[PDB]
């Protein structure tokens, strides 16, 4: 429907305006003589927030050129045109709205962060790996940097205690990922077993280099995971060496996943399999080779197919994305595609840059109500990419340490209740992952809207 699609490049706004005007007039919401003018303002707001989801309400108001009073009425009328919310939620910016902003809002998570309440974190990352075998360009691993082997026993006992804390109501709250490589922890399978015994359904994010048949034999609890998402660093040995520094690494990862596919089919295991792939500038044609890679694994699986792929950026991208989507429908129809925030709007030809938070726009309280990460030492990191040993300036972002005497619940509560705040210095912004930046940008928007006297309407859509 025209009003449902109006945020995409080249959309028919005349048809969107007519459709919205008809809804307003048929609902008695505005006099028919003025329905067209108001419908144009509402379509403009849908186009705006369907492309730029963090826009302060006052900036959008100024761009419409209307009264604070007229804007209040517009926001109320917007809520009575369901097609326009669809236009925002499925627009170029739709990955922001449907995958992150609106699920967290509806779970009260941004409300808790905004009010700075000492709630248990919504998403808890456990970083259980003491090392990694790869040597990616800018990671601490291109030093000796690693956790001491002696930390494993106490660390794994600490992780179990954190698993015992996870409140009910969200089986996916906890995941295993890292700074460093989780499969490097000999006890990861028993942590996964512990988690599944406590009703959790966690995913592991891994390079899968050590996901061999021998590892599964020593760590049978990995089979009980909800999912294994392999970070794909290339599609042949050459591209893998460029990225990881390791030779023959693609064939090892592919060899591991081929065998894993056959074992998953033999055990009839409910575990899911996904991949994360980064499209490099000018190399978007490689997405077709990613389909070939996945189809091959599907052949190893005797019917059991790869479940999902996550594709993000950082020759014409929109064409390569289109060709990629066609190739998936052709060769791997059951494959679910999840697009990162930028590539999701590039799908329809919309100009899109990823967020680039700088120290001036970092929130000194961070957002532990939304996410924290815990490493082998029990240190609770406030941003996903600060949790690396020997990483310069990163320990400033430790909210506290989980020990036998202090729980994760207590670390977070104590840090929130004392008004804990970390002043941002240059470079701290690289401790944030894409999720941290979306959460920061959303909370900056919510704080701005509330400060401008739009408390209930804060964030435009919720
Ligand atoms: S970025 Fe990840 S895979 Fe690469 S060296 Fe660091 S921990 Fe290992």
């Amino acid at each position: 429907a025209p009003a449902e699609r109006c945020a995409h490049p080249g959309a028919d706004l005349g048809a969107a305006v007519h459709a919205v005007g008809q809804t307003l007039a048929a609902g008695g919401l505005v006099p028919p003589d003025e329905a067209g003018t108001t419908a144009r303002h509402l379509v403009r707001l849908a186009v705006r927030y369907g492309n730029s989801p963090f826009t302060p309400l006052e900036e959008a108001r100024h761009d419409l050129g209307v009264d604070r009073d007229a804007f209040r009425r517009l926001l109320a009328l917007f809520g009575q045109v369901p097609e326009l919310r669809t236009a925002v939620e499925t627009g170029p910016a739709g990955a922001y709205w449907k995958n992150t902003l609106l699920p967290l809002e509806q779970r009260g998570v941004f409300d808790a962060a905004l009010a700075r309440k000492p709630v248990f974190p919504y998403s808890v990352g456990l970083y259980p790996g003491p090392t990694c075998m790869f040597r990616c360009h800018f990671c601490v691993r291109v030093t000796g940097a690693r956790y001491d082997p002696s930390a494993l026993d106490a660390g794994n006992a600490m992780f179990r205690s954190v698993i015992d804390e996870i409140p009910a109501g969200n089986p996916s709250a906890m995941y295993f990922s890292g700074g460093l490589e989780p499969l490097t922890n000999p006890g990861l399978g028993s942590l996964a077993a512990h988690a599944t015994d406590h009703g959790l359904r966690p995913t592991v994010y891994t390079n899968s280099f050590a996901l061999t048949e021998r590892t599964l034999e020593r760590q049978p609890g990995l089979w009980g995971l909800h999912a294994i998402r392999t970070s794909l660093y290339g599609l042949n040995d050459e591209e893998y060496e460029q990225t990881t520094g390791k030779k023959a690494a693609f064939r090892r990862v592919r060899e591991n996943l081929r065998r894993f596919q056959q074992l998953r089919a033999e055990r009839e295991s409910p575990i899911n399999l996904g991949f994360a792939y980064i499209v490099l500038p000018g190399r978007a044609s490689r997405l077709l080779d990613l389909v070939d890679f996945i189809a091959d694994l599907n052949d190893a699986g005797q019917g059991r197919t790869i479940d999902f792929v996550n594709i993000r950026e950082d020759a014409e991208l929109q064409e390569a994305l289109n060709a990629f989507e066609e190739r998936v429908r052709e060769r791997t129809p059951g494959l679910h595609i999840d697009y990162g925030y930028a590539l999701n709007s590039l799908r329809t030809g919309a100009d899109a840059e990823l967020l680039r938070i700088k120290p001036a726009t970092m929130r000194p309280t961070a957002h532990p109500q939304v996410a924290v990460q815990v490493d082998l030492l029990g240190d609770v990191y406030l941003y996903r990419e600060a949790g690396f040993p020997d990483l310069d300036g990163a320990t400033r972002y430790i909210a506290g340490r989980v020990t036998p005497d202090t729980s994760l619940t207590e670390v977070v509560r104590d840090f929130v209740e004392r008004g804990g705040e970390v002043a941002a210095v240059d470079g701290d912004e690289y401790f944030m992952d894409g999720f941290d930046q979306v959460v920061t940008a959303r909370l900056n928007q919510l704080e701005r809207d509330a400060a401008d006297g739009w408390e209930e309407a804060r964030g435009f859509l919720r």
